[PDB]
C-alpha cells in the first residue's frame, strides 16, 4: 500500500562486550506512522530498561542500540510500524552474539 520498513544490516554478528545498533528505515505516507521493536523472546523491549537503548530520529526511522551485548540478546529482533487506522508493517534482523 504505502508503508515500508527495512533493518540494516540484515545479519549482524557481534561479540560479548561489544555494542551494535540496527537502522530501521521506512518509506511511504499512509497517515501518521509509529515504530516498535520486538526482542527475539517474542516481546517488545523498552528504551529505558537495560543495555539495549532504542531511539527515534527521522520522520519514522528508529535505531535499536545494544551496548554490552550478551548471548541472551543474540536473536531475530523486529521492527514493526503502525498506521493511523491500524495497517502495521514490519521488518527483522538476525543479530548474533558469541561469548
Amino acid at each position: 500500500r504505502v508503508l515500508q520498513v527495512d533493518i540494516v544490516p540484515s545479519q549482524g554478528e557481534i561479540s560479548v562486550g561489544e555494542s551494535k545498533f540496527f537502522l530501521c528505515q521506512v518509506a511511504g505516507d499512509a497517515k501518521d506512522k509509529d515504530i516498535s521493536w520486538f526482542s527475539p523472546n517474542g516481546e517488545k523491549l523498552s528504551p529505558n530498561q537495560q543495555r539495549i537503548s532504542v531511539v527515534w530520529n527521522d520522520d519514522d526511522s528508529s535505531t535499536l542500540t545494544i551496548y554490552n551485548a550478551n548471548i541472551d540478546d543474540a536473536g531475530i529482533y523486529k521492527c514493526v510500524v503502525t498506521a493511523e487506522d491500524g495497517t502495521q508493517s514490519e521488518a527483522t534482523v538476525n543479530v548474533k552474539i558469541f561469548q
